């Protein structure tokens, strides 16, 4: 599909069985989703925004779906404003930016 | 063209009579630069993410190429992390997600 950016990329997505919001966000290296529970153990990690660095939990080799395209890989869980997807992701979905 | 997203998408952009490097970002509703000087008048303004809000000047009706690609738009400008061009500019040079 073909997603202008008039309006925020927002998707549906599946993890855990469970669907949420999110946003396609290019220039995310990772993917950041809200408070929620994931199996397996967790390791640290600090990512940078806008507004400064702050602390993460990395799961990996995570089961998720982004609009129908089924992934796997890394998915950080924190106090992110919104849930995240980010090229580890987008990446995995084939997507590229075009003009 | 096409932007493949194994890296950052960096694009070359031209502002104010410099060229300077950017984030192409989907995720971001505005465009917002390392400090720097533009011309006209300005509001404050208060943009937040990922560690939290910043304080920007928001300018108006400001010309900018990107890629290549004039457009005009809003710029925010403050202390960022990274030059970011949000989807108010990206929409002008037909920007789109695809896969
Ligand atoms: C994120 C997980 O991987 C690592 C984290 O990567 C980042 O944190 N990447 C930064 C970009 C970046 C920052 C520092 C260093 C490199 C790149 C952004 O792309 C992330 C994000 C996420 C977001 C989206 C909607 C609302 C809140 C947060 N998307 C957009 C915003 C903000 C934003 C940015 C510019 C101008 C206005 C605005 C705001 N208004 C708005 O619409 O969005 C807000 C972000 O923080």
């Amino acid at each position: 599909p073909q997603i202008t950016l008039w309006q925020r990329p927002l998707v549906t997505i599946k993890i855990g069985g469970q669907l949420k919001e999110a946003l396609l966000d290019t220039g995310a290296d990772d993917t950041v989703l809200e408070e929620m529970s994931l199996p397996g153990r967790w390791k640290p990690k600090m990512i940078g925004g806008i507004g400064g660095f702050i602390k993460v939990r990395q799961y990996d080799q995570i089961l998720i779906e982004i609009c129908g395209h089924k992934a796997i890989g890394t998915v950080l869980v924190g106090p992110t404003p919104v849930n995240i997807i980010g090229r580890n992701l987008l990446t995995q979905i084939g997507c590229t930016l075009n003009f």
